């Protein structure tokens, strides 16, 4: 039970003769505006605020602010600055406590600084009453709980405007942006599960998986290992075959169309949308510019240069920071290196053969994962140390400067493996003639047996299906870190902001529209992520956490240049990933160029390329030859070279170079004619709606000539 | 000699008793409000108008404009809505006829319609004095002529700020664009002739011209004719391989960079340019929608379905548009045909062998051109009756639509036969075996001897050069159609817009930065067309045109994004020109896989491709074999094949394979780098200047407390 106050204080009661000195200070200042009142409870104790009516109005006018007004036309309140209501019960405890916050920042000696000081702890508003409970008298609060942030509900809408008027307009504006987000993943799934059960259907209907999975051919690849590798035949690793044109299918293609379109129509939604929660809001953006104190070791370093009477040392931080972003690079390229070397090469000691060499590839992701996630904290420290380091101007300038610099990190320990294994992966290998050491000692590295693709379809599934549950799981086994009301929510967590709730929704977005070219059905599992995360973060605001101060932002800002930003990066990469690693093109050329017939047939003969075995370098020969054949004269392998009954052998082929041609083709012209989609679809979805327009218009005229009277 | 008036009016002195009936109807209006005065002279009499002040702050109120304060701090004067100069002679002429002509507007029965109904046939405000003649009492026009129109004083700046006085902010804002862009071309142009110096230093040290003209080779080329033309040395036609190195050098490449870079820098500085105007004369952007009457044909529609009591037709005469542009390209591409066939195989008549035909070209070229601009009106005339059957909403909307597709025309009819010369020209012609026949009946178009890049610079050499030269001499003899002040004005020509006057430019801004890849030099020519065309157009705005009505706009609006949209499209095109059409890639390749040694020898060696000519189809061959030699048995043409004594003769080479994947690997990495730049020096460089928002900033402030008291 309380009376009706508005904003606690936490004070820590017994140098320490300072601290209780100035800390007496600041409520003989706060004697002038509000009535404060101070308790005693069992610990430590705390300092409270209850605000008075003639002073409240006085600040609520010290700021143009809208409240509804007295009249209404067609059904709808229409709101004004300050007046026609009069009630001294109609100020919300949101902006009661706004109005407290805004007299704690204008007055010092801030309270920010101060906070951090050390001489006060906390300072946070309270709120009404208790979620769940016994017997509570209609809490807003409990309503939330019961209508918002159960489980038991998750498929009906967000209460939107609640959410708006108890938490502010940041907070109402992040699920209202993650609301539109999942809304729009609903045809994008439904689209990927179509594309993927097409795949499903033509699977024994196809010449390739058949000529691979065919018996009676007794061809025999090349040995794929320095030592301890011998000859296999085609028809054993057939599987991978039948997955991979599960996932390389000719509809694919058109999907990815779909998903670049898509990507844009969802930027078009979402500025749409934001236009129209500013109409019901708060529209005039003349917010005042250097109004807030800035950030405070900018005054010290100014009391510094001011006893000695610089623009470099940022530009020369800048080049550290893109340092940093390249053995960000190079080190998450070393730590798959080490993860793919797991176990390599056991077989000498076990002499069990069981080698099946599938379940090695999920520990290498398994581990590596856990390493990125390990890493990740500490790239988080590193940009907090940077941006600290920087000196910027204002709070704002820091958050907005610390929110780049920490997504760039994110950005690139959390793509280069995926990065590694869909391009530069089984390209820089040589011919069986030469092979290309790495560290001039032992081989690189060959592709999987069938194609490169699989290893990149199990990776990216379980990053971004398992990365959640891993973080949560392993995240508390790592040591990471009558009753009355304020003692109450003195326990709750702090509250630190929303770029760590924005952060991983950014990178699933990534996820999505980056690496839908090899593998479609990937908005599924972000819509099954989605529906559990928003319900699990309603539930965090509501129980675990203390309430926030509530700042009137307009837009979420850099955020939307971010999406904007991998949105247009998506159609390069995607170009790359269905002309490169995808198989797409070799099939187009096989069947307009040495087609011999109609329609494909013989496509896995025309591309392997026939070794003559007598021709290692001393060393590089299989240790024991298995002999699954009788004998063995040539092994074949994929690389479009020339058999060396030709007077030229193992040179660069014909094939090669057509093949080359007619893939750079395709993302020149994939590229430009998605470039121009993306515009299209920008030009052609009005930015405004009309009905907010026209809506706005009217509710200017009726407010002139019913206020010029 | 006159008072001190402000608008004429030209009525048409004797259906016509309707004329004469309704003329008086509007006067009876204007006695309210104006003061209103008429006269009688020679052959037909005209009506006028004086303002008195007790009704012109009250216009000059009803609208928010901005005029100079009393105070000043910092050594300039402030602006505010109206008070504190009180002198009955600060209302400029300008703003004068503004205020009168807005009364103009206001009421009605408008004046436009009525104006162009044929009750009146002329309304135009006058000018003090006169430019030039003698004795004046100092003129503000004489002064405008003496210090801007004239061609002695041209390198001087432009007076900006007497010409927005005078003129008002539209045509001010015009002459500011075109001087920050022909301000803009001079580093372009000393750039452009360094480049080409360097061209002119390095001819006679380089591997393929002395290949070329050099003797003791006796190699002969296939005859490039379907009957007259024989075999021919290449030492012979070896002026346009000098000059075709000096117009393809690898420092042009490095200009082609330097080309899209400026373009993006040129619109940072005008962006920033009209910021510091807007500065300067009027920020108050909120300027009233639906103010101005409607277009009075949706009026009439609107009395059509009122009496019946479409948003398809305008989407079907879209596709009319869209069709308009097709048949734009292949008419342009037939006009180029009939020219390129002005004067073909005309051998057999004279039998005197000059057979020069070089000269051929530049009558296919001039005559062209005449056709282009002989057909450039058309599509103007058309872009109007076509708009004018679309019916649009507003007068706005209507000069703005009007602009998009007569754009489009300009665009398309402009530059077909360069895209036709650049690109299309001898690539789809077959190998010496078989010719690709047009019309079924006769061969396409062979190359020029050497390349086809000559023709391109001396064809848009031309076009960029002398358009305008020949515009002026063949549009006139094709019929393309104490004195009093208002009998003086009348006799001048009417105003017509700008939208005739930004079109040349935007054209000559696009031969700028879409053909700097094979033809540097280019900034130097549009810099001395651009000079002689700016002072052109003061002393057509001075002399020959009355006043125009000073409409106060902003910006200029619907071009800023033209031009955007053609500096950001000159980037795809400068990849495929300096790719495909300079012969520049080859050369690397040459240089990078079939070297034998360090540096290139036997380039032109290399090219060619040794046909066997007892091989033609019974008919294709030389009608008389010239025998320069004492036989012939193999002549060797440039396409990458494979010589006639290998067993496959005739087919697809792997060298064709090689260096088409190598040009558009180029492409891919040119299109991607300079996109990347040209966002970045966008990104860079600050839309908002410094001095402008911390002036403004200042301005405020002392404003609002200087305001208080």
């Amino acid at each position: 039970m309380d009376y009706h106050e508005d904003d606690k204080r936490f004070r820590r009661e017994e140098l320490c003769r300072e601290a209780e000195f100035l800390k007496l200070k600041m409520p003989t200042k706060k004697v002038y505006h509000i009535s404060e009142t101070r308790g005693l409870l069992k610990t430590i104790n705390s300092v409270l605020q209850k605000i008075t009516d003639p002073i409240q109005p006085k600040v609520a006018e010290h700021r143009p602010q809208t409240t509804k007004r007295l009249s209404y036309p067609f059904s709808r309140e229409k709101q004004h600055l300050f007046d026609l209501t009069d009630r001294d019960s109609f100020f919300d405890s949101k902006t009661r406590s706004t109005i407290v916050y805004e007299i704690l920042k204008r007055t010092t000696c801030g309270i920010t600084s101060l906070l951090a000081n050390g001489v006060y702890s906390a300072a946070y508003p309270l709120h009404d009453g208790d979620y769940e409970g016994d017997n509570v008298e209609f809490n807003d609060r409990k309503l939330l709980y019961e209508e918002w942030a159960s489980y038991g509900v998750f498929y009906k809408y967000q209460p939107i405007d609640l959410v708006r008027k108890y938490f502010g307009e940041k907070v109402g504006l992040y699920f209202a942006w993650l609301g539109a987000y999942t809304q729009m993943l609903i045809p994008a799934s439904i689209v990927g599960v179509i594309v993927f059960l097409y795949g499903c259907a033509t699977v024994d209907e196809n010449i390739p998986s058949m000529e691979m999975c065919d018996q009676r051919y007794n061809i025999t690849m090349c040995p794929l290992c320095d030592k301890t590798c011998s000859y296999w035949k085609m028809s054993s690793a057939c599987a991978t075959a039948r997955a991979s044109h599960l996932f390389d299918n000719p509809a694919t293609v058109f999907f990815s169309v779909f998903m670049a379109l898509w990507a844009a129509t969802f930027m078009e939604h979402w500025k749409r949308k934001q236009m129209r929660l500013n109409y019901r809001w708060d529209l005039t953006g003349f917010e005042e510019e250097e109004e807030a104190v800035k950030d405070h070791p900018r005054a010290e370093y100014e009391a510094r240069v001011l006893e000695k009477s610089p623009a470099y040392f940022t530009n020369l931080v800048s080049i550290i920071f893109m340092i940093a972003v390249t053995f960000a690079i190079v080190l998450g390229v070393i730590i798959y290196r080490i993860s793919t070397a797991a176990a390599l090469a056991m077989n000498s000691s076990p002499s069990v053969r069981s080698n099946i060499r599938v379940t090695v590839t999920a520990t290498a992701v398994i581990i590596n994962l856990v390493v990125i996630i390990l890493l990740d904290e500490v790239y988080g420290c590193i940009a907090r140390w940077l941006t600290k380091i920087e000196v910027p101007k204002t709070e704002k300038s820091f958050e907005e400067r610390l929110t780049f610099k920490a997504f760039l990190l994110k950005f690139v320990n959390s793509y280069t493996p995926i990065f590694y294994v869909a391009f530069f992966k089984g390209r820089f290998v040589g011919r069986p003639g030469d092979y290309v050491y790495i560290f001039r000692s032992f081989r690189m590295e060959e592709c999987a047996p069938g194609g490169c693709l699989m290893e990149l379809c199990i990776q990216l599934s379980i990053i971004m299906l398992g990365k959640q549950l891993i973080q949560n799981n392993l995240f508390e086994i790592g040591i990471p870190k009558r009753k009355q009301r304020y003692e109450v929510d003195f326990n709750l967590e702090p509250f630190a902001g929303l770029t760590p709730e924005y952060m991983e929704m950014i990178i699933q977005f990534g996820f999505v529209t980056l690496f839908v070219a090899s593998f479609p059905l990937a908005p599924l599992f972000a819509l099954l992520n989605n529906i559990i995360e928003i319900r699990l973060d309603a539930k965090k605001f509501v129980t675990e956490l203390r309430r926030p101060v509530a700042i009137r932002a307009k837009d979420i800002g850099i955020w939307y240049n971010i999406l904007r930003g991998v949105g247009k990066l998506a159609v390069i990469i995607n170009a790359f990933v269905i002309s490169f690693t995808s198989d797409f093109i070799p099939r187009l050329v096989y069947l307009y160029m040495y087609s011999q017939n109609g329609t494909m047939h013989g496509f896995v003969n025309h591309t392997l390329s026939s070794f003559n075995v007598s021709d290692f370098q001393n060393g590089t020969a299989p240790n024991d030859p298995l002999d699954l054949g009788y004998e063995v004269q040539i092994c074949r392998y994929k690389d479009y070279r020339e058999p060396p009954w030709s007077e030229h052998k193992y040179d660069i082929s014909k094939d090669f170079w057509a093949v080359l041609a007619a893939r750079l083709a395709f993302v020149i012209v994939f590229q430009n004619l998605v470039m121009f989609m993306s515009d299209f679809v920008d030009w052609v979805i009005p930015d405004i709606p009309k009905d907010i327009s026209q809506q706005i218009h009217k509710e200017k005229v009726l407010m002139v000539e019913l206020f010029m009277r």
